[PDB]
């Protein structure tokens, strides 16, 4: 089935809007303990443990699918990541669902080194290249994350031993209120333009924002998270993927809770408000229909949160976190190129490029090399709003190597159920308003992958803060 | 509340049997769709997961405790591990409990390096000592690990790139090889210190001797913690419970308990357990039978050849039961006078009986803790002579610190785990893994000792009891 989500262009169809995937439910809807609003990752774990544990449960969603911030769309046999794509069994959440569904050997690497031009393409003008081996680029980089993390000496096990507990050492407030720009400032000098540019292109990958709007110890948390090493961050953040794409990973959540017996559903289903009553909440759609539950689990994103009507009122820190909002408006775009030999690619191109992080990351049924390509807020580009444009971007990250087949892309930034990205900070953020973002609210629990306290922006966080809900349910409810 | 499990000992009141735990069940009984049978982390998961959506099942147990190889004893306010001890968040399904429990923030560090003496003792003969900067130590063991592991010019990155399968890479020939057939390929680049050092390390891992250790099943352990020397300490020896192993047993326990749904049974040890036509029977030692729909069975592979089966389990089962495994772990705590030895490591190999500890703690009533280790190339039984047992641990630092009391259990002679965590034989695991894993009827058999990642390990314990909710979920 086909949904609203999504683009794709290729020279005969011109830019087409709406793409395939495994996510699109039908029919839409099948019609309360408990009412779960919104089906990405976070609403879906909890919706399979309170279905499995003998709740009536129902699940509203604004979009036609699940999956929410991942989500994948099979095109000529190949699946395409238009989100959250990478995962690992460093991440405790995602990795125990893994197995649990015995999806353990259903992966694949993203890279391929064993044939084509097996280098690395840094680029820091338009008019001009630097070509390395992946040893020197992996030198390259690790000298200077070195840099950029060492502020204790240990690369950050010093002030943040504990990821999962911010304030163990006192001192690591002082990062999470820094932002990328002021730690380069104090490393400036120790960079040569290759490290730098390298580092600035990764981290701003990472955040989807701008050197003065992300937290550097957001990105120490990611580090820390991943074992401190640079080895470590390559390992949990870009290595393995689902053979069969994410979707079929949602799918086992649903056809697991749908299973039951116990679930309701409505998609295409928007919520304009959540009040709560003496018994009760109340949930309201958009299209006005009206639904009561015992409790409300909502799990739609920070950027959203500012939509919808609450009552009673949100704290003055659930407040001001979802009006500044968080700043990942990450481009995510993908390019099926006729270069064979680019399997074995990967590029930089920054700062003059509005995609300046890219990969070959596969091949399709045709043959075809498959690469995905990252942007971010400091040189930011809209991708289907000028598909010309878009093709600029993919052929600057190697000018005069390859033609473009096909893109495929869905616009994190634009899209009202989403509008950003993975959930990544600004300076500050976090040691202010975390505590806020998690506390309960009468009969609703807030959960989603943006206020997790591990794999926080990940899959892994969506199914941790899914897991939580569910408990603090259970607990209350019996 | 006092277990028949562990011993105590002390200059004041000599050698005794029986502990205090956390994990201990009383009353032992509170009277099926499912029996599952061992109370271990297997079990336990398994129990919270049957339980909570829905079915009615009996819990039986050998022992009067949960916890089967791990729990904790608290003594005079201090908790010792008498089996498994330290967890990480690269560990994911003992991480994924630990949070949804809401422990995360209930873990301490084993290492603290502020005070104290600060140092590496290395002990290679009965006669000396090298001292190192614990900088130096891990310069030391980077080294040696590096050499041994680098079959593959990676590390085991290309041999082992996805350790939860190991056929990937067909040249993965290194489950078939032993430590001390790995150590002579590279015993001409190794010092003494590098391979005294390497073979004590790998030694304490396993609890087994070089020529029965399977390298394949370290090079796992490695792949599993990251490929690195630095993932290994992580996740291998860094973090522990605040309060204990069994305070982390009984959220489980208080979890199924409070659906009630749970049946159970303390102290009733089973002999067999038979597949009939409709449903499952299993019979204690003493002749009381219990009917199923589905039976769990998390009995340890070195236990199971003491089971009656109907019918005949696989040829793989059968061999892997009665080869067992190699851990003869032996695990011994000690409580001494000396307060800088907080921030002491030591290995004393191959002379001594234990051959590796560190400082792990400091009691209440203000003295140092040591937890130390032995293997079976140079074994003893704790529980044995107590005067031998002081000796084993004096001599990693002679001189220089007082017993004011042992404690310890000892995993080998008892009867519900003949061994401590699982370790395998050249070979075993490629030969019988998938045996091991395989259907029997109405059986699911599930233990950390068959898992696919963290295999031997508490992580590996609930990988096992979480496959097997989910397989006797989707059969009912
Ligand atoms: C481009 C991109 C790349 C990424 N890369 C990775 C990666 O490699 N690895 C990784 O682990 N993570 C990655 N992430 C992040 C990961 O995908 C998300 O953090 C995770 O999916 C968040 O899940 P969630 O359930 O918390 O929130 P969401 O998936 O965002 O789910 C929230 C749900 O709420 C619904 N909703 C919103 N508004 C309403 C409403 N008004 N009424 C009803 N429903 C509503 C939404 O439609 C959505 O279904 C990436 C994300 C993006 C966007
Ligand atoms: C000394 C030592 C140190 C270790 N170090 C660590 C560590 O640091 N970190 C880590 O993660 N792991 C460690 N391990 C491993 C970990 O403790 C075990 O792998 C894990 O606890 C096993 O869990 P399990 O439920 O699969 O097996 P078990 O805990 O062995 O449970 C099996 C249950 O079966 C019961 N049983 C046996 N026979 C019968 C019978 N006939 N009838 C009824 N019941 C029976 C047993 O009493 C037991 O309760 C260690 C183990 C030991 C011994």
């Amino acid at each position: 089935m086909t949904s609203r989500d999504g683009y794709q262009w290729t020279p005969e169809t011109g830019l087409t809007q709406g793409v395939p995937s495994l996510g699109v439910i039908s029919p839409p809807t099948n019609i309360w303990d408990v009412i779960v609003i919104g089906g990405g990752y976070c609403g879906l774990t909890a919706t399979r443990d309170l279905t499995v544990a003998g709740f009536k449960t129902l699940l509203l969603e604004a979009r036609d699918r699940i999956g929410g911030r991942s989500w994948s769309s099979n095109i000529d046999g190949y699946p395409y990541e238009m989100g959250g794509t990478w995962v690992h069994w460093h991440q405790s959440h995602v990795w125990r669902e893994i197995t649990r569904y015995k999806m353990h050997n259903a992966l694949s690497p993203s890279f391929n080194f064993s044939r084509g031009v097996n280098h690395f393409q840094l680029r820091t003008n338009p008019t001009t290249s630097t070509y390395m081996t992946h040893e020197a680029e992996d030198e390259l980089l690790r000298s200077a994350l070195h840099k950029f993390t060492n502020v204790d000496g240990t690369n950050g096990r010093t002030v943040l031993p504990f990821p999962h507990d911010m304030f163990y050492v006192p001192e690591f407030r002082k990062y999470d209120e820094m932002s990328y720009s002021e730690r380069i400032d104090q490393i400036r000098d120790e960079l040569s333009l290759n490290e730098r540019s390298s580092l600035e292109a990764l981290i701003l990958t990472c955040s989807g924002g701008t050197l003065e709007n992300s937290s550097f110890g957001e990105f120490l948390h990611w580090w820390a998270m991943s074992g401190y090493t640079y080895q470590g961050c390559q390992d949990c953040l870009t290595s393995y993927k689902f053979k069969d794409g994410q979707s079929a990973f949602a799918r086992r959540f649903w056809e697991e809770a749908a299973g039951t017996g116990r679930l309701g559903y409505v998609f295409g289903c928007p919520v304009r408000s959540v009040v709560n009553e003496r018994d009760a909440a109340r949930v309201t759609a958009r299209d006005g229909r009206e639904f009561v539950a015992k409790r409300v689990v909502c799990t739609i994103p920070l950027n959203v949160l500012s939509t919808i009507q609450f009552s009673p009122a949100l704290s003055t820190e659930r407040i001001s976190a979802m009006q500044a909002g968080h700043v990942s408006m990450c481009t995510k775009v993908h390019a099926e190129v006729d270069n064979k030999d680019m399997r074995s690619w990967t590029g930089i191109a920054y700062p003059f490029n509005k995609l300046c992080y890219a990969i070959g990351d596969g091949t399709t049924p045709a043959g075809n090399t498959h690469l995905v390509c990252f942007g971010n807020s400091a040189n930011h580009i809209q991708p289907d709003e000028d598909v010309r444009e878009t093709l600029k971007a993919v052929g600057q990250l190697a000018p005069g190597t390859f033609g473009v087949k096909r893109l495929v892309f869905h616009n994190w930034v634009k899209d009202e159920f989403a509008k950003g990205a993975g959930f990544f900070s600004r300076p500050g953020m976090v040691s202010e308003c975390l505590q806020g973002l998690r506390e309960k609210h009468g009969g609703v629990v807030f959960a989603n992958s943006d206020w997790a306290l591990g794999w926080r922006s990940f899959i892994d966080g969506a199914i941790e803060e899914g897991t939580r809900a569910a408990r603090v349910v259970l607990e209350e409810l019996g």
